[PDB]
């Protein structure tokens, strides 16, 4: 490895309701975590709390960078079964 470790699309996380939060599957055994606002201003990087790692997310900045423009609901998704 040379530059961060692999670049993920948002819609691969898995989005916390609860309080906005993004979070990545890691090898080493715990979850990446990204919060919403740190994609909306450019915090595109995951940060491993076991491993210490770093991960790029790709998103939708014209999505996520919402002014005056307030996005649409769309389906609902169910498949919190992870288990460690
Ligand atoms: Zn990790």
């Amino acid at each position: 490895m040379a530059v961060f470790h692999d670049e993920v699309e948002i819609e691969d996380f898995q989005y916390d309701e609860d309080s906005e939060t993004y979070f990545y599957p890691c090898p080493c055994g715990d979850n990446f975590s990204i919060t919403k606002e740190d994609l909306e201003n450019g915090e595109d990087v995951a940060t491993c709390p076991s491993c210490s790692l770093i991960i790029k997310v790709i998103y939708d900045k014209d999505q996520f960078v919402s002014g005056e423009t307030v996005p649409a609901p769309s389906a609902n998704k169910e498949l919190v079964k992870l288990e460690h």
